[PDB]
């Protein structure tokens, strides 16, 4: 069974290095990529960096001056170091797998760590009755959502690892009910839920590759369902 | 590090047996007990059962007819079988440690299991302003709260495993700030939070040892911090 688990200090002093480890089981670090994502309290998901099958690394430009990601293939381990931390780096840090054909499908449950340019627009809130169709659009640019078929959607019940819904703009992730659909009209991508159910009440995030070989998340959408 | 993890299938058809394994590391199942707790979506915590160091087993009288708990000390595993399942058994299933002197201090992250095919009294809600005191009482009887200093208090941020605050009515769990204190007077236990911070917003559960060698949880209390 495919498992990822983040570990390390839950407390870090300002100006110290935040060091986390990802332990992987049920797959080889040399077959699938490993991603780091983080989420500050009451904030959107933010891509941190990635390490691929050849150990090739990619960082978030805003964190690059302070990031090191490394791998130990023999122990199935990926390491994050973030230096010069302030309280702005307090967040839940997520581990996730990035596959050839299945997208960013498996996530660790996240570790809360306390320290003591282009963007994707989403409406803050959407709502709907049981059985109703609902649509959520994320807007980007020619560089990200328009740049080709590289768009993901995620569902997050807050206090939980996000869950892949849609990858490559239109493909439904394995085990995802087929009331979820993705479409894409040039610079805009749209997730449709044809028949809203009670456990669809969650936050939804658009994510897109940029030209700059980075990944960008949207601002997030709170979906309410009206009993 | 002390770590517990619940594994097993997340979907189970009515009338079949729900089988879960808890895998333990950083301590021996011959030194510390392991208990199972479950939570129905938007419901209180419910004691399932416990297996101690000698392998002595205890069950929730309400679930006893359908429950088996076993252990394998060599693989460091504790098994849970619950037979004759209905939708009423749909819940997050939590594995937790029970220690001689630290109380029920470490918890697994919990596993949701959906069964599908298609008395301890707490005030329900309480509020305080930043910087101010807040008191939560749980009412019981002479067999549970009234009996010994066997009273615990938990914090649960929804989406998250309960966290131990107080054990033995009065003693603070390791790493718990001292703005949390416990008192006990007759059939009544009180948790006091003395300097409310915004992260103290959460659900709070009283739990008590019980004269029928059982463990019972209270109805829970939603705390709000006024800005």
């Amino acid at each position: 069974q495919v498992q990822l688990q983040e570990s390390g200090p839950s407390l870090v002093k300002p100006s110290q290095t935040l060091s986390l480890t990802c332990t992987v089981s049920g797959f080889s670090i040399t077959s699938d990529g490993v991603l780091w994502v983080r989420q500050a309290p009451g904030k959107a998901l933010e891509w941190v960096g990635a390490i691929y099958q050849n150990g090739a690394t990619y960082y978030n430009p805003a964190l690059k001056s302070r990031l090191s990601i490394t791998r130990d293939t023999s122990k199935s381990q990926v390491s994050l170091s973030l230096s010069s931390v302030t309280t702005e780096d307090t967040a839940v840090y997520y581990c996730a797998r990035d596959t050839d054909y299945d997208g960013m499908d498996v996530w660790g449950r996240g570790l809360l760590v306390t320290v003591s340019q282009a963007v994707l627009t989403q409406p803050s809130s959407v709502s709907g009755s049981l059985g109703q169709s609902v649509s959520i659009t994320c807007s980007g640019s020619s560089s990200n959502v328009g740049y080709g078929n590289y768009v993901s959607w995620f569902q997050q019940v807050p206090g939980s690892a996000p869950k892949l819904l849609i990858y490559g703009a239109t493909s439904r992730a394995s085990g995802v009910p087929d009331r979820f659909s993705g479409s894409r009209s040039g610079n805009t991508a749209t997730l449709t839920i044809s028949s809203l159910q009670a456990e669809d009440e969650a936050d939804y995030y658009c994510a897109s590759g940029d030209s700059g070989s980075s990944l960008v998340f949207g601002s997030g959408t709170r979906l309410t369902v009206l009993g």
